[PDB]
């Protein structure tokens, strides 16, 4: 079902990531961590003190496709186990832990009816990394994904 996401995304905030590879979104999802640039940094952890659920989606450069979205469960931090990102490493941020909600893709082609009006309401494909995205868009975003029935969000609710 639905129900539990529809849950999970209530009053939610939304931003766009957008990676410039593949296997930094592999690692992401295997290892349930997120770095960033600062600027977007500060606006992660800001939007994480002040929102039941921070979310976000995922986009790999070039790809047409968004590759899923997560959950920030923890603010930025320093030292854990330097993660091998393929970079394109000191001007990255601290680690954000995150809990994948989707980890399936959505083609831009399945979005086109969505426009983000924190972004000049343009398709909410186009945006820079760490795009917010506002609420009605987001969580129209999140349901178009197909549905992950590998991941069970008892344990999501449980950290909000």
């Amino acid at each position: 079902g639905t129900s539990k996401l529809k849950y999970v995304l209530q009053d939610a905030r939304f931003f766009l990531i957008k990676s410039n590879n593949h296997e930094n979104v592999s690692l992401a999802k295997a290892k349930g961590v997120w770095s960033t640039l600062p600027v977007n940094e500060k606006k992660l952890n800001l939007a994480f003190r002040s929102a039941r659920s921070v979310i976000l989606i995922f986009s790999v450069r070039e790809s047409g496709k968004f590759q899923g979205f997560a959950r920030l469960s923890s603010e930025s931090h320093h030292g854990g186990s330097p993660i091998h990102w393929v970079l394109p490493a000191k001007m990255l941020g601290g680690v954000f832990k995150i809990d994948w909600i989707c980890r399936r893709e959505l083609p831009f082609t399945k979005s086109a009816h969505l426009t983000n009006p924190w972004n000049e309401h343009k398709p909410v494909k186009i945006g820079r990394d760490g795009q917010e995205i506002e609420l009605e868009c987001g969580t129209q975003l999140c349901l178009l994904f197909p549905p992950d029935e590998s991941i069970d969000l008892y344990q999501v609710i449980h950290k909000m």
